[PDB]
């Protein structure tokens, strides 16, 4: 019958196996297929490109061999400088850019062929400040890994002149092994108090240099920014009473979702797990889960332009595609429940400013439910 | 080659013509974008790029062609709180306009936790004709040392 034909750039570092985010395209890709009530008379199916990481010329030039062999539109690369170039082509050549990770929006930059799927910063810098008002604290020591971090939090950094926040920001270091001397000061310091912005894999190695320093008690409170909390080998740490507490906008609460995860676990758990990571092994973190509702939000679109064909076009010629404004348009608009909630994009920018997130903290039992957070109604805790 | 701000295909394009005609070295664009997208060509043609403003450097990134004659933020965020310590300032306003001010003043805004320094961090909105309200508040605030 009818076929389509979706583009995907994956990075990676050395060579095989597949990462994350290549592996739910494709997982997401041969499931919508088999689904007879998405895209019935329609079949997916895709180029896939693999570059270095931080090559933003290899991004382009894969990104034009696929515009070439012709693509309704480019899950394109995940970091910053390839994406940005990557959706800089797209735009010339009208070809919707689906991304999956927040970048830096720079405000005079006119590109509108792109939509984010990652929950935008300053929706998240407000439920990180709402959260620390409702456990009413008046000190706080802000950790971040790198200067992106600080964006991520400006709104909470920004709280100290309105509301009554007195606030230390420091900086770990590059290896979390280093870290103990950054946490002696904070001991000293009596931060009990502690916000750590960084990705998932540094708060598990963060946590362990933690417990060797005698932090993890009764005595501190550890906000986490990661979204991939959730993954934290929390076996260590449920016994000392400490209070852990974080986000979650993976939906692992509904049914059919936890049956997708699952699937999932099993062609990957299948592959390498580490020992020492202090990661569950074969939990989808959110890189993928987005990778994989992008692809839904998407395919929602597409069954709403039966008429769109891929066209072959050539970066050498100013040239656009015939159906990219109204696709875009419709991708814009799309309204989706995947693996990560509610799937909305602002009118506006294109980037994804409204969703919902499962508030979660360390009881006994391991990481449980204890409210929400939407940015309309702020938390919804359940006491 | 004269280009549009923030268009790096475009930029990519024009170093490439470049490249062509032959050169001994491109003096890049300014922007970040544009000029990250210049600087990874002219790694692979190993031509070198010259920069001449500050962008975001990646740890993690390899390019190697390039020198950027900008006065590094590590260094400037040391030598404003070189400054402030020598006005023996306890107390300061850092306002900054967009989101990379805050990475041009890291060095600062971590003295807190080693100095003496209580420090409150502002916005510019957009338009400076917006900000007598930020203004005012800083004013009953009592915020005379402003960075």
């Amino acid at each position: 019958t009818h076929v389509l034909r979706f583009g995907g750039i994956f990075e990676y570092v050395e060579s095989g196996p597949m990462g994350a985010e290549e592996l739910a395209f494709r997982f997401a890709v041969n499931t919508i297929n088999r689904n007879r009530t998405l895209l019935p008379n329609t079949t997916l199916t895709y180029d896939t490109q693999k570059i270095n990481l931080y090559d933003s010329f290899e991004a382009s030039k894969k990104a034009c061999d696929q515009l070439s062999l012709g693509v309704a539109a480019i899950f394109g690369p995940s970091h910053s400088s390839s994406a940005n170039a990557v959706q800089s082509i797209c735009n010339a050549l009208g070809v919707p850019h689906i991304q999956t990770r927040w970048k830096h929006q720079v405000s005079d930059n006119k590109d509108s062929f792109y939509v984010s799927l990652y929950p935008d910063f300053s929706s998240l810098s407000r439920a990180i400040l709402d959260l620390v008002q409702f456990f009413k604290w008046k000190t706080v020591t802000v950790v971040y890994d790198d200067s992106t971090g600080l964006i991520r939090l400006q709104e909470l950094i920004k709280a100290p002149s309105r509301y009554n926040l007195r606030l230390k920001i420091r900086q770990l270091p590059a290896d979390t092994k280093d870290a103990k001397p950054l946490l002696k000061e904070m001991k000293r310091g009596k931060e009990f108090h502690v916000i750590f912005d960084c990705s998932h894999e540094m708060a598990a190695g963060i946590l362990k240099q933690a417990l060797a320093m005698g932090m993890m008690t009764e005595y501190y409170h550890y906000i986490f920014t990661t979204l991939d909390l959730f993954a934290l080998d929390v076996e260590p740490y449920r016994y000392s009473g400490v209070n852990m507490t974080g986000f979650r906008i993976l939906n692992t609460e509904n049914t059919q979702v936890s049956s997708i995860i699952e699937k999932w676990s099993m062609e990957r758990l299948q592959a390498p797990p580490k020992p020492d990571s202090g990661l569950l092994d074969g939990f989808m973190t959110t890189d993928a889960a987005l990778m994989y509702d992008a692809v839904h939000v998407v395919s929602v679109a597409v069954q709403q332009f039966p008429q769109m064909t891929v066209s072959s076009l050539q970066c050498n010629r100013h040239k656009p595609w015939r159906f990219g404004t109204r696709f875009m348009s419709l991708i814009k608009e799309a309204h989706w429940e995947g693996l990560t909630g509610r799937i909305t994009f602002n009118k506006t920018n294109g980037l994804r400013t409204d969703f919902d997130l499962d508030v979660i903290s360390l009881k006994e039992e391991g990481l449980e439910k204890i409210g929400t957070w939407d940015p309309a109604s702020g938390l919804n805790m359940t006491e």
